[PDB]
């Protein structure tokens, strides 16, 4: 029902202890990337946020992070989910530490939230108070600056992004043009922690507004 | 069943007044674009045709038009359908007028056509007798010129496109290489109205022919294997 | 169940004779490509292997070969499957020969193998002893060289490629970065036929290992 958290789930986790040079080449790794941590889950944006959190907790870089076509509900195999993430670090111990931080964050209460009675519309509106080394780079901001991480289905996202931008003192960083692989859309916006939180609140409100009135457009503008 | 029209459905429609400069930039809008009309539906090519109609009815441009991966039957949320379209105009009034024209066209009786008993194969063979700004620009022809808008699943489409091109005095404008996001394929062909209709007729016939006998090759040529 | 072969199925086959100039141009055909053989199936990598085999069996080139988004189980129509392949040649006779060879190979016993009780995890580990003109190009290697053709779901594939590369003297020529259109991953590896076989065996074992213990790290 509306405002319920949709629980994200990790499906598989593995460590490669001493990456082969052939694999290092195709993943475009640097020489100090000796060990890899592999993870899949059924929620991509939560996992991306968690991978970024891991870079704050351990000496790991996010070296690979991609979503699956048509989302976790359409996975054809058990462990594909809708995301694969790869952390790289100097040793198995450090990669293990990073993976543990990733897992803890995924299970921490973050997640997409339902906008209606049967949870057929959902969105993500997460305030990242202090970015790690992954989301800061992707957003084009200094490490440690804040983001509003906003995701919703295509129309809801475009409508709600506009609402968030008008409501909150933030700047556009990365635009997720619809469709992403999972057929969602959204953006990373930056500003003060306060402004990012305001953007999240306005985004959530606007997505809920569309869910409650999906075809309505005739009112005075 | 075969030859049934598959009804297309609009899922969501909204307007953005005074688009933010941040969004205007990411959508690569013209400076005079001040308002946006957003629409989603469960059938992409009908919606694209409808958005083209909108550009004839009101002062709007189609500035965004994308299909969803694996089509409407695989949507994971209620309003995603398989298409998002965005109209841009100088005012909410114009965008409103454009959206109303889009909606009316989608519910005008157009749609994909079934090629078999359980509607598990379908195709689109629409003669656009008078293109608006959107499809004419997409096809590289003059506004008002005609198109054959031909869509089918990958193999049917390749087979039927060849049939359509042979049957009619038309020219290739845009090729939809398989897969599009929805795992279909096809093309926009241009020519006289009668030529575009002949291309549509031939395309439809060829798609139905494949649906009726997709593996006739096996008996005719793969015997004794 | 585990180690079961997942049968690959062909869904449609058609020929085009005297391809129209307009289609020839959009498909980037060569002047001698007058005829096309079209095929769809519910298993892309088996089909790609079969199309390559066809180039050794007939005077045909693989001119088009693409997978469908989200795989055959998510097809919205009956004949889309998860792959379309197009062979081109000088005559209907040659493209029919090429299609016949493609069909024979698809039915030869090759295919994805299940790694668990409900076949919810599967993989492809096929040694191609002698490449034809299609997989040699995609791999960026010399025609006639051997390949290991390795495919699995994303994490399993990354884990098992590591195991494969360590198991024998092979190079990774083409990386199928996750996701492919079907949400799988893997690679073409090359080396001696014996090394490629060793890589296939190591890949298969590693995928099975992950399936038996998905969360153990
Ligand atoms: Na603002
Ligand atoms: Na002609
Ligand atoms: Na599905």
């Amino acid at each position: 029902m509306k405002n319920d958290l949709i629980r994200p789930n990790v499906l598989s986790v593995k460590i490669i202890s001493n990456v082969s040079p052939e694999m290092a080449k195709k993943l475009e790794l640097e020489p100090h990337h000796k060990s890899l941590g592999l993870i899949t889950a059924d929620c991509d944006d939560v996992t991306y946020t968690a991978l970024d959190e891991a870079t704050k907790a351990a000496e790991v870089d996010v070296v690979y992070a991609r979503s699956m076509y048509a989302g976790a509900g359409n996975a054809s195999t058990k462990l594909a989910g809708e995301v694969i993430g790869i952390l790289a670090g100097p040793s198995p111990a450090e990669v293990r530490s990073g993976l543990n931080a990733t897992l803890d964050f995924i299970d921490s209460g973050v997640g997409f939230v339902s906008a209606n009675e049967d949870d057929s519309i959902c969105y993500y509106a997460q305030c990242v108070s202090r970015t790690g080394s992954y989301l800061s780079k992707t957003a084009g901001i200094r490490e440690g600056e804040a983001l509003a991480y906003l995701v919703a289905p295509p129309l809801e996202a475009m409508y709600a992004l506009d609402a968030a931008l008008k409501a909150a003192d933030v700047e556009m960083c990365e635009f997720f043009a619809p469709p992403t692989e999972t057929n969602f859309a959204g953006a990373l916006l930056t500003g003060s922690q306060s402004a990012c939180k305001a953007a999240c609140d306005a985004f959530a409100e606007a997505v809920q507004s569309v869910a409650s009135n999906p075809l309505g457009f005739l009112e005075h503008h």
